[PDB]
């Protein structure tokens, strides 16, 4: 009945694209550095921005308005103007004080070859076993093998993501306490080892990925790069951590994957996966969202990934071999999951 | 600081293309078509998609279950699955007894040429003078409707759904339109707005003052004569000028030229009416604000010059006009109509 405001729903596409803007703005970090709870206009942010455009803080403020409607940002409309601070939602924008955030990760989630493909979603919907392989030609690795551009974000969203995953886990699990050697497939430009390693120095950490990907790692001291595919098998190993790679791929190839896993490893040997976990029941709240947001990504970039329940994820380990699963939950849908191989 | 749960920022970017494919595979009047509370699964509502994938369901329910979490659908979790329903927020997807909907402003507003622009918003802060559309594309957003057909026919049908839909709200508040007998719409598209505005007063004769480009586009409306024009040039004589959601493409300057060459057509007493969503001065979460930022957003990226204004913005560009009387008429929430009134003697 309320079609006019229903107009808009035009705000949808707006505002992540304003947020898109604000952080290449650097907006978030310039308010966080006037004060602990400054509130600047536009024309004192702007300030802060490497522009002699007069224009500027006019053009700022028409983006920082959304934003402020929207909750991410704090809008006090006073006589002067509007003056603008963060948020709870806003301050997982500022780094940390190793210089981390999750800005890498959103703007990977929003760079030009994803929302291309998202126009193709409804493709998956309508044709059986089309897929990204449609909008750019090959499947996302390869494409990130081939594009510079997209191999470097990709890993950069990776690398922070994974800092603030294991942040969040060892508050809670303390499993790698005991363990002196870890393979990490697909372990991305080796962020998850070095995290691990720096928390538990006796861990040799050897990190498993693409020759693109290792090409573009960082050395951290106590990890060794490897270049293999992890269909083709994976290096023997102790134990194996598995971090964002089962929901990369269907069911399929989720039990090749952890078959050469438990190949590689001797009895006794663990795989720790670490993985959001789809709930049960869906709702407006993180631990939904968590799952459901890397669910559709999936869906635009490899459908054949998506988002697991713990009965998947059991379901899969013991497809592959393993006797065992234990779960551990960490935070708002945040699990460790073991796959123990049988002693 | 939550880290870990900041990463779901990045449902801002999946919810639109999420909601776009919903749109796309004509989720919303599937399920009303079942009932007035009808809650499918999406078994249900693949079953009225023409597929033969059989994991259509699986993969429809992805899109789905995202849009529910995010309160555009209902998601009931029941012991066979998940089944989705309609909420007071998608009830404006679905078209009415004529067939109007909001769908064809969605479409349009999320479509890639409008997207794709939407990357370079940074560059009106950074760059004096710059084109978000003009960069992005190499001429302004008109020229290229002009040239490419699709964008042409999808933006001139997302502003005739917007017409009947504004035009719907406006006559249950504003009698301005009864005792006039000849309204000249400039830039009126492809004449929806004059077609709503002479049903409803059958003596009003209709002229539609467009491009050529959006002309040749539009359909044949009773009463309504298309002329094409420029107009920056001129507009055509006129008793009454009528001119809804063009103003707000433009600066203050090309604004004022546009009302200026409107009081040049004008006989003294005649009017121009302005449609227009207006600006408030605190802004908020709600949807008079949304309402004025959301199109505010789409207009910096589309054509920069063009901007929402308050009322005080608007009485003063028909000041600067020639346009020495202003009233303003609220319809809702945030929606006005506007009278500028060429002095009689
Ligand atoms: N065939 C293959 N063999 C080894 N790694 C692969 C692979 N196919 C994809 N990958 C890697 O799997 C990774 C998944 S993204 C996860 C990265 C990291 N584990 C993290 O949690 O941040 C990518 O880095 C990709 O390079
Ligand atoms: N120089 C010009 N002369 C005449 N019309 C123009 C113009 N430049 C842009 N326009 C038209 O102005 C319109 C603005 S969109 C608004 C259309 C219509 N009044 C409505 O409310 O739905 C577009 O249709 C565009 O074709």
């Amino acid at each position: 009945v309320n079609y006019l405001s229903g107009l808009g729903l035009s705000r949808l596409i707006c505002l992540p694209m304003a947020l898109r803007a604000a952080i290449e703005l650097n907006v978030f970090e310039i308010i966080f550095q006037a004060g602990p709870e400054a509130q600047l206009s536009p024309a004192e942010i702007v300030a802060k921005i490497p522009t002699k455009n007069p224009n500027a803080a006019i053009a700022l403020d028409r983006i920082l308005r959304m934003l402020g409607a929207s909750s991410i940002l704090s809008v006090t409309t006073m006589k002067d103007g509007r003056v603008y601070g963060l948020t709870e939602e806003s301050r997982c924008l500022v780094a940390d004080k190793n210089g981390v955030s999750v800005v890498p990760m959103l703007l990977f989630t929003s760079d030009k070859a994803v929302v291309e493909s998202f126009y193709n979603i409804k493709d998956v919907v309508l044709e059986e076993g089309v897929i990204f392989d449609r909008t750019h030609g090959m499947d996302f690795f390869a494409y990130a093998g081939k594009e510079q551009s997209v191999n470097k974000s990709f890993n950069q969203a990776m690398g922070a993501g994974s800092t603030i995953a294991f942040d969040e886990v060892f508050k809670v699990y303390k499993g790698f306490h005991d363990l002196k050697e870890l393979v990490d497939v697909g372990g991305g430009i080796g962020t998850s080892l070095s995290n691990i390693i720096s928390k538990y120095p006796h861990i040799k950490g050897i990190n498993f990925e693409l020759p693109h990907v290792i090409a573009d790692a960082p050395n951290y001291p106590g990890v060794e790069h490897i270049a293999g595919n992890m269909f083709e098998g994976v290096p023997n190993a102790q134990n194996i951590l598995l971090k964002w790679v089962l929901h990369d791929w269907d069911d399929e190839r989720s039990i090749k994957i952890l078959q050469n896993c438990w190949k590689a490893l001797p009895e006794g040997g663990t795989v720790i996966v670490v993985e959001f976990v789809l709930p049960q029941i869906l709702g407006n709240n993180a631990e939904s969202f968590n799952a459901l947001t890397p669910d559709l990504l999936m869906m635009t970039l490899n459908p054949g990934g998506k988002e697991r329940t713990t009965t998947e994820f059991d379901g899969l380990a013991k497809a592959a071999g393993f006797a065992e699963t234990k779960f551990f939950p960490i935070s708002q849908g945040l699990h460790v999951m073991e796959f123990h191989k049988a002693t």
